């Protein structure tokens, strides 16, 4: 028979492949082994189970592992065969309308998307504390937090010099077709999901925001937008593309884990969010950057990301761009 | 402004940064040196203009340069930078619609697409060949052939051994889940562009047919289906996961020379096409694979390839699978 499940698997497959990802769950979760011991735990879209099976084995008695999409299926026999149908019990559906019979104390969730809130669980989580959650409950991961940092990314920079290189390769001049490449690549408003290194970082890395996920007045702050102004000056001479957008997250020590999404740091599978400008702007060393980002729902969709960039370079003019997924 | 066009830079970056295939261009248009000199070239899918380039520069005394797609615009521009506008010139819209002031001593084009025909300019270029071409005229590459091998994918392998190796690194048992990645990776009848290496070979590749592109009848061969019977014996214990088709061009010598897309050949942008069984084979050293395979036009779009598969695995009953891209 012909199924049509490829891009599910694949999905699962790049997370629980993501070592960095799955080993930061898993020993986060572990580090919280005396609150967690002998209490109840609800998994916020629990996917294959692999992070409700963690938690039963920090030793919590009885884990509930919500899954909406079709892969709780899947979840469900792997718990089985893990021999634990006895103690974590693997429930179809959203968490905003599933059953419990009973609160719980502690919620953990990977919940974060590209950009942190693109497609993320977010709102699932904080509707799951709101509803479930004891008073006093543990929420793993804690909080997170935002960072920006402008970029000269190498990848770009070869991808939009590659016309002018044409004729020393096959003695064809092409160099014209380097404003058009500069249009197509540049000049559009999309946020890009890419992975950067450290030699793309062109100042230090600000921080914008931070999300401490029990604090009051979360959910509001997320339909009005998260953000932050930032200010930095370039290490060197390069072409500005943009800027990069990536977070972290942090699960109490029980020294917190932090699970790190930093081009500085291993490669996971979030990669990082760039924010291109319509064309490279040339920086030199100790070059001002300064300027405003914010994250936002789209009208049409709220899990769909949204980034307002207000940016001033040097002494130019500040600029606007509204990006989105 | 705002322009939508990344797709249509990246189409042309990498046809032109694949070094394999625009080099056996170059050096198979110089190659004919002797027959371009002072002729007429009509270049089909000139895309950047490029290859219409490499004709002007082996002596060629006039060529046009069709392509109807957006790029047109940018290959006239490339043209003027190198100093042809007086020599190539550049009309858009499709080749079997343009005017031509007169008939050609040869035609030239890059047509292939994935598996060969898919997307591929092949109808185009026979149909400027019938009407455009003088008797006795030049094509460039002036023949195809495909060829079909049994494979097992390295990297197929992994995925679907990956849930089983969960519990290794995670301490979590999933190998139940890789009946389900089983299901969704290769239960399904879509073709699969892929590069593969020497290793995934599991016999001798054989050629199934041969396509002479000045040959009578090529028409409606095409439309009634290339393909031809094989037959091989494995080389060894392994997994059987389906076949791979590739295709080579041959440039007369004006010793020819070929532009292959093998994958014990030096990678192209091409791939393989991957035609995967609905789950693994086991086979051992000397059995006998044979079968019969034949691409094909789908019903909506003679241009969306099909491949029809038939198939014997040693004492196993003949299969079929209908694939399409
Ligand atoms: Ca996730
Ligand atoms: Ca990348
Ligand atoms: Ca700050
Ligand atoms: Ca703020
Ligand atoms: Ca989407
Ligand atoms: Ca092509
Ligand atoms: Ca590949
Ligand atoms: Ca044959
Ligand atoms: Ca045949
Ligand atoms: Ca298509």
């Amino acid at each position: 028979l012909y199924y049509e499940c490829y891009s599910d698997v694949s999905v699962h497959e790049e997370m629980i492949a993501d070592q960095v990802r799955t080993e930061a769950y898993r020993l986060g979760i572990l580090k919280n082994w005396a609150a967690l011991r002998g209490k109840t735990v609800l998994d916020v879209g629990a996917g294959t189970g692999i992070l409700s099976i963690f938690c039963a084995q920090a030793g919590a008695r009885r884990v509930y592992a919500v899954e909406a999409s079709a892969i709780w299926q899947q979840a469900r026999e792997v718990v089985r065969l893990n021999g634990l149908e006895d103690r974590v019990h693997v429930l179809p559906g959203p968490v905003e309308t599933v059953e419990l019979p009973e609160r719980v104390d502690a919620i953990v969730s990977e919940w974060m998307g590209y950009g942190l809130l693109h497609e993320s669980m977010l709102s699932s989580v904080l509707h799951a504390r709101t509803k479930w959650l004891k008073e006093g409950g543990l929420l793993l991961p804690a909080s997170a937090e935002l960072f920006v940092a402008p970029i000269s990314d190498q990848m770009l920079e070869w991808r939009l010099g590659f016309w002018s290189q044409v004729k020393q390769h096959y003695g064809v001049d092409m160099s014209c077709m380097e404003s058009f490449a500069t249009r197509c690549l540049m000049g559009h408003s999309e946020i890009v999901v890419q992975d950067l290194s450290g030699e793309d970082v062109l100042a230090r890395p600000q921080r914008f925001a931070q999300l401490e996920l029990a604090r009051a007045g979360l959910e509001q702050e997320l339909e009005a937008g998260v953000g932050g102004r930032f200010r930095c000056s370039c290490y060197g001479s390069a072409p500005l593309h943009g800027f990069a957008v990536w977070f972290q997250v942090t699960f109490p020590g029980g020294k917190p884990l932090v699970l790190s999404t930093s081009p500085l740091h291993p490669a996971t599978h979030w990669k990082q969010a760039l924010l291109y400008l319509n064309e490279p702007v040339p920086v030199e060393q100790d070059t001002d950057i300064s300027g405003e980002i914010t994250l936002l729902p789209s009208p049409d969709n709220p899990r769909r990301l949204r980034i307002l960039l207000r940016y001033k370079v040097g002494d130019h003019e500040e600029k606007t761009k509204d990006f989105a997924m």
